[PDB]
């Protein structure tokens, strides 16, 4: 397909999942169970851009859901949102940079650096129930690795 894209799920590194906080916006909480439903999937798509045999571009969509997750400047400091686009242009292999991410696999874990602002991650709190956000620290108090899981479609 001409941009070729793959659903997913994706947990932090503490095993807490993603789900929908507002309209706009993510959090992350320890599921289990039956609430497991209530998580997010993603619609990862591979773009175009520097590629690397450890580093891969790709967007991220929430599946069905024009809506993507977006690196822009908001009061002068690179800030994670989710931006609504026009369902009939998206996805495309040629995404904005501020929706692209750097897939980077390292140990058995994935990062997620943003193409726009390098060394800049999303990343979750060590807290319950706090939103996605982008962080520009890694190793840290935040955590910024995930693990990826493929859902049937």
């Amino acid at each position: 397909a001409p941009v070729r894209s793959l659903n997913c799920t994706l947990r932090d590194s503490q095993q807490k999942s993603l789900v929908m906080s507002g309209p706009y916006e993510l959090k992350a909480l320890h599921l289990q169970g039956q609430d497991m439903e209530q998580q997010v999937v993603f619609s990862m798509s591979f773009v175009q851009g520097e590629e690397s045999n450890d580093k891969i571009p790709v967007a991220l969509g929430l599946k069905e859901k024009n809506l993507y997750l977006s690196c822009v400047l908001k009061d002068d400091k690179p800030t994670l949102q989710l931006e609504s686009v026009d369902p009939k242009n998206y996805p495309k292999k040629k995404m904005e940079k501020r929706f692209v991410y750097n897939k980077i696999e390292i140990n058995n874990k994935l990062e997620f650096e943003s193409a726009q602002f390098p060394n800049w991650y999303i990343s979750t709190s060590q807290a319950e129930n706090m939103p996605v956000f982008l962080g520009g620290t890694k190793g840290g108090q935040d955590i910024t690795d995930f693990t990826m899981q493929f859902v049937s479609s």
